[PDB]
């Protein structure tokens, strides 16, 4: 029935919705700690991923109301802290190739339930986490082959993202 | 599966609240074909199985409403006029007992969707269209059997059902 197919979809959403939501406070969590140990290269990358998260969290929630549902407000999961920076990457790398591997399966329930909207979006959106995995894995190589070397080089670098974001004061 | 189970039985919901709205009209057109000839006892009755059948298809609305459904207006079938006193009899013994059939359908539905508030509004129901039918059958065995001699009986009685309706003004 087309509100069961409405119900179905608005529960893989909800589920994407809350894996992205904790990944907007693990990502952010560790670009507390990558900026306070002052590798601001790392610090700023770090945080730049934490925003394309939350996009596709608001992403998701949008499409959540054009189905009626409500998008969920609670992460999935806890959030680690006080990790090592080689556990940052590795760990970051873990969760976004099995974030794709689950949107994959959302997405194939919203192609069983017909609809094509939704799964265009986690078709962009997993396209989007395959950058982000490419980015982790990447990092965490040059941890792996270069050690100190590779700190020593991101050490004091600037942390910037840019223009403060758009507020309301 | 919370939203078939719903649909499936709002779906006999607005099923027998059709069967209700066509019996309304049905009864009170003999109602006023009975008033007329000043057979006021049976008048007065039918009206009173009328009115019952108003009640059912409130009852059937609310429980479709509490269902998130849209309660039907439109009635099942045709309503037959200008029907003689046997064939109204007749007719309506004929209806009822259909109507009985057709809801121990639709209490099964509810039972296989897990939905007992609605199969015991059926249950509920069905022994109340037993009622009627009971009635239809005397009456029209009283026709039958006794023919002119019963109607003498039911010549120039009152028709009152009561007081006059609760209304707005
Ligand atoms: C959407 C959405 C969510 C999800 C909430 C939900 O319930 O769906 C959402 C959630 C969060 C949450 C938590 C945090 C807190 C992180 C933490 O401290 O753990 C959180 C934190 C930040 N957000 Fe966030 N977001 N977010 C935007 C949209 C969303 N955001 C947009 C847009 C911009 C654009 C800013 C700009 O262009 O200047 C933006 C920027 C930031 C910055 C950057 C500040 C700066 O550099 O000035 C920080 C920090
Ligand atoms: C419920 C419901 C329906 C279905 C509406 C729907 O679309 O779901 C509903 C539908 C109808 C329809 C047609 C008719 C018109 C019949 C016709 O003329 O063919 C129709 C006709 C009558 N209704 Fe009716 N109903 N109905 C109540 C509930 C419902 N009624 C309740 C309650 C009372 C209570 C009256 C009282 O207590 O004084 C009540 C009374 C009457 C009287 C009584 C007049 C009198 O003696 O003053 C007549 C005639
Ligand atoms: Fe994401
Ligand atoms: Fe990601
Ligand atoms: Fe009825
Ligand atoms: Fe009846």
């Amino acid at each position: 029935n087309r509100e069961d197919r409405k119900a179905k979809v608005i529960e893989v959403l909800n589920k994407a919705r809350a894996m992205e939501l904790h990944a907007i406070h693990q990502y952010m969590n560790q670009h507390y700690s990558l900026d306070d140990m002052d590798y601001g290269e790392l610090a700023a990358n770090m945080k730049l991923i934490a925003i394309d998260e939350m996009r596709h969290a608001e992403n998701f929630a949008e499409r959540i109301k054009e189905l009626g549902g409500e998008p969920t407000t609670q992460k999935e999961g806890k959030v680690v802290t006080g990790q090592a920076v080689p556990v940052i990457y590795e760990s970051d790398a873990d969760q976004e190739d099995a974030t794709i591997e689950a949107y994959s399966q959302f997405l194939k329930v919203c192609k069983e339930q017909g609809d094509i909207v939704t799964a265009r979006l986690f078709e962009r959106i997993i396209e989007e986490e395959q950058a982000h995995l490419t980015y982790y894995e990447n990092i965490g190589s040059h941890i792996k082959n270069l050690g100190d070397t590779y700190l020593a080089k991101i050490a004091g670098t600037p942390s910037s993202t840019g223009t403060a974001s758009k507020g309301f004061v």
